């Protein structure tokens, strides 16, 4: 997460840390006591979901860990374009809910216009290093049109754009599948964007969570 600051330890109960081969691969959102939402490109062997995490370097009294029973990738994911970049992870055990582990409600209405949002994660920072402490950034919902010029012919009804004009706060490698929270509701998931990370000109591209209400429910109820 570029041009951000360390998060308030209490402001991210819904945050998931996805691990593979012993290193942080992705982010995720606890959306149900048994389910983590993430990006589909995060499908890597033997995923280990860590909930209630703040510092990845230290062991914490609030941390909980779980293996993945099932990883459900949207049937229409196109890895070349990131179209339908959504995955559902069935936790081995229903997560021990506390004040530091809580599900986050998803924004079902595609109409909703709370441009005032934020990103969070453990992706590579401005110094080029992976932070042990989770990074935050307040950002705004960038226009369909600006994305249509920043990214020529690479935006669909399944993608949302977000960024900050003044500082250029953006998501980066390691933040994949992390939440875009708007009005205390999940609006999107870190999918892709610009290199090097920075939303000055070219914003960050996110998965459009509202487009997947019926898919998520039909996968949770299966
Ligand atoms: B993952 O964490 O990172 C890459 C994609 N990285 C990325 C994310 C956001 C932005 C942005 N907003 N400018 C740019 C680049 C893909 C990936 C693949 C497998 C596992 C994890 C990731």
């Amino acid at each position: 997460l570029v041009h951000g600051g360390p998060c308030d330890k209490t402001s991210h109960p819904y945050q998931a840390a996805l691990y593979t081969s012993g290193h942080l691969l992705c982010g995720g959102v606890l959306i149900h006591p048994l389910w983590v939402l993430t990006a589909a490109h995060c499908k890597k062997p033997n995923l280990q979901v860590f909930l209630g995490k703040h510092n990845l370097g230290q062991q914490e009294s609030s941390q909980e860990q779980s293996s993945v029973v099932r990883a459900v990738i949207h049937p229409d994911y196109d890895a070349a374009s990131h179209d339908q970049d959504i995955m559902l992870l069935r936790l081995a055990r229903p997560a021990k809910l506390s004040e530091l582990i809580q599900p986050l409600p998803l924004e079902r209405d595609c109409s909703a216009q709370t441009t005032s949002c934020h990103i969070l994660g453990w992706g590579k920072t401005a110094d080029g290093d992976f932070p042990d402490t989770i990074q935050c950034a307040y950002i705004h919902l960038v226009s369909r049109e600006e994305c249509e010029h920043a990214y020529p012919g690479q935006i669909t009804q399944n993608m949302l754009c977000a960024g900050d004009e003044k500082y250029g706060k953006d998501s980066c490698q390691g933040d994949s599948g992390g939440p875009l929270v708007c009005g205390d509701h999940l609006r999107g998931l870190v999918s892709w964007g610009n290199y090097p990370c920075g939303s000055k000109e070219k914003p960050g591209v996110y998965t459009n969570v509202c487009r997947y209400t019926n898919w998520i429910q039909k996968t949770i109820q299966a």
